């Protein structure tokens, strides 16, 4: 299932602090940001995606089409340009965030019914896991 349209609320988040460190995110709004809970809405319809990530501290958003590179302005994280390109290997969605840092980017699936997020910049890895809500 490549299906990941809905209203997910995160379970579990893995290594958090280490993929905001390797964006070399200021010191007070990492402590706050890694204790956070957060939400997704996802409207995917074709190729459209739009994502909504949210947080009682840090909000994060993005709109892409498959497919299509597009400029991505992370300026509710680290505050960098990259060159964003989402794409489909097997039934996980991949996104590469060309730019400064290397390895950046994420990938997202679904197994056993749960949304999967792997974030990864440099050589850190988090991962976080949202049940349908
Ligand atoms: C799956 C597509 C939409 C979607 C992509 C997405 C990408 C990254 C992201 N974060 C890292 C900057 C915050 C946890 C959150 C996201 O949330 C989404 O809903």
């Amino acid at each position: 299932t490549r299906d990941f349209n809905g209203t997910w609320e995160m379970e579990s988040n893995e290594n958090f602090e280490g993929y905001m460190k390797a964006l070399d995110i200021d010191f007070a709004t990492r402590k706050i940001a890694v204790r956070l809970t957060f939400t997704l809405v996802i409207d995917q319809d074709g190729d459209n995606f739009k994502c909504k990530a949210t947080s009682t501290f840090l909000n994060y958003d993005v709109d892409f089409t498959v497919g299509v590179e597009f400029d991505e302005y992370t300026k509710s994280l680290d505050n960098r340009h990259v060159k964003a390109l989402v794409t489909w290997e097997g039934d996980v969605l991949v996104c590469v965030q060309k730019g400064e840092k290397e390895n950046r980017g994420w990938k997202k699936w679904i197994e056993g019914d749960k949304l999967y997020l792997e974030l990864t910049c440099g050589d850190q890895v988090c991962r976080q896991v949202f049940k349908k809500k």
